[PDB]
């Protein structure tokens, strides 16, 4: 119910489309009044909640109610999504180091959770290349977290059209 949770959401919707540039500015616009800690910690717990929420097999696939079956995946790389952005955009210093150790505390959901990535059932037949889109995500955040000088340098050159 808090304003950044709302535009967290928004950004990570179950949507076919999004999101947009202005729904990641409107997430990272919550700088101001909230620590990117918190920011970062909403968005793995929607990604956490919305890869517990899915069946495990066929006989709870059948019995559980499951809004949002075969697109649960789209809010778990949107969520990636967001992760990326806001380490290339906040500020050097205790934004971006508030990101990196919420990641770090929890990095088991990176290490575990989305290397091994399963896409089941989605809606239009394509778990292959959705699965793949999700891994590539999850490997993309552990480079920035693995290697400072590859973020620092991708974090340069996203200023480079800033205005």
């Amino acid at each position: 119910s808090e304003p950044y949770q709302i535009d967290i959401r928004r950004a990570t919707n179950t949507d076919a489309w999004g999101p947009t540039p202005k729904h990641l500015a409107k997430v990272l616009r919550n700088r101001y009044q909230v620590p990117l800690y918190l920011m970062t910690e909403y968005t793995l717990k929607r990604l956490v909640d919305h890869i517990a929420t899915r069946p495990k097999n066929l006989y709870e696939k059948a019995r559980k109610d499951y809004v949002n079956y075969g697109s649960e995946w789209r809010v778990v790389l949107k969520c990636l999504v967001v992760i990326e952005f806001l380490l290339l955009n906040v500020d050097t210093g205790d934004e971006l180091n508030q990101i990196r150790s919420c990641l770090l505390t929890h990095k088991h959901i990176l290490t575990r959770e989305i290397a091994q990535f399963k896409v089941k059932f989605s809606n239009d037949g394509k778990m292959e290349i959705h699965e793949r889109g999700i891994r590539k995500k999850g490997e993309l955040i552990l480079q920035y977290l693995e290697d400072s000088q590859f973020l620092k340098k991708e974090r340069a050159k996203n200023k480079k059209n800033a205005l």
